């Protein structure tokens, strides 16, 4: 994968998981800017769909790093993909939807969605 690739890739899942969860464009927005609602339902799902979709979250709402680094190393340095696995895989919350919404929060302390766009 090239950051070109991943960019049109995210866009594609962006508009399948709008359409799957039914989330509205403005929050879609906030999420990609990384503002993120995390106890908002759709958010929750909408943040899901999209990591499910990168086998970032595995069908059990597990993390797995090997998704999370196919993404960011295009995206940061090698030591800071390390922390943000480190930092984010150990995020406090059980129930699948919340961890969802949360992971999106955690990693947009490192990058947003919306970076994307500055390619
Ligand atoms: C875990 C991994 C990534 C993100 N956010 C995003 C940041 C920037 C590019 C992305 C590409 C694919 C999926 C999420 C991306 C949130 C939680």
């Amino acid at each position: 994968m090239t950051i070109e690739e991943l960019k049109t890739r995210l866009h594609t899942e962006q508009s399948v998981c709008k359409t799957e969860t039914g989330i509205d464009q403005q929050k879609a927005n906030d999420v990609i800017e990384g503002n993120i609602d995390v106890e908002d339902k759709k958010v929750q799902l909408y943040c899901e769909c999209i990591l499910k979709n990168f086998n970032i979250l595995d069908k059990n709402n597990v993390f797995k790093p090997q998704g999370i680094k196919a993404v960011m190393e295009l995206l940061i340095d090698e030591n800071s993909v390390k922390q943000l696995v480190s930092d984010c895989s150990t995020i406090s919350e059980e129930n699948p939807h919340l961890k969802a919404s949360k992971l999106v929060q955690c990693v947009s302390k490192y990058k947003t969605m919306k970076s994307v766009d500055f390619l």
